[PDB]
């Protein structure tokens, strides 16, 4: 699969952050940061 990077939309249903990366807020949708 093709997963997002840093600083891109991440949603609760099949496109979360798969690097070193967080889903912020992601209630639904989210952002994938930096921690």
């Amino acid at each position: 699969q093709d997963c997002p990077g840093e600083g891109e939309q991440c949603d609760v249903e099949f496109n979360p952050c798969c690097p070193p990366l967080t889903c912020i807020p992601g209630d639904p949708y989210g952002i994938c940061y930096i921690i």
